[PDB]
């Protein structure tokens, strides 16, 4: 019924730092599968009040989304390229745990997974 608080991108009290790196995520990766024609519903926290998805938090208690891991890197939230690959990975396993194999949400997950591996496979050294 009611949907939770979308998750934070920023908070006074968590230490925030600018790297290359995570220039590079915001700049390079997210830019690349955000363009992507499958990302749309990856753009925004599941509303699961206006998609209809049963239980979606019920089964899904670590939300995650492009655009709150874009809003993270805008507002300096990560302090490495790890937590933010992570965030990235948990958005991709959510929705292979909440949906069922082969389904086409999860076809748009993979495609975007692999361009995101692809990307990340460039991942610049630290500066
Ligand atoms: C990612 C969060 N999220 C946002 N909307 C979500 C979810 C979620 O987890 N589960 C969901 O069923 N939902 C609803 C939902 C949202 C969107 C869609 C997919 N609609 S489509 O783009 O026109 C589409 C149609 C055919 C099609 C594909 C994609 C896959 C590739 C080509 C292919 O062979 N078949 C299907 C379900």
């Amino acid at each position: 019924s009611m949907n939770p608080p979308p998750p934070e991108t920023s908070n006074p009290n968590k230490p925030k730092r600018q790297t290359n790196q995570l220039q590079y995520l915001l700049r390079v990766v997210l830019k690349t599968l955000w363009k992507h024609q499958f990302a749309w519903p990856f753009q925004q926290p599941v509303d699961a009040v206006k998609l209809n998805l049963p239980d979606y938090y019920k089964i899904i208690k670590t939300p995650m989304d492009m655009g709150t891991i874009k809003k993270r890197l805008e507002n300096n939230y990560y302090w490495n390229a790890q937590e933010c690959i992570q965030d990235f990975n948990t958005m991709f396993t959510n929705c292979y745990i909440y949906n069922k194999p082969g389904d086409d949400i999860v076809l748009m997950a993979e495609a975007l997974e692999k361009l995101f591996l692809q990307k990340i496979n460039e991942l610049p050294t630290e500066e």
